[PDB]
């Protein structure tokens, strides 16, 4: 969407925002 600065970010940012809430049990 606005890959200006590390490809894919937007889509990385929604994966880690569910890792740093509760990503089954991984990645606090």
């Amino acid at each position: 969407a606005l890959e200006t600065q590390k490809p894919n970010h937007l889509l990385e940012e929604a994966l880690v925002a569910f890792a740093k809430k509760g990503n089954l049990g991984g990645l606090p």
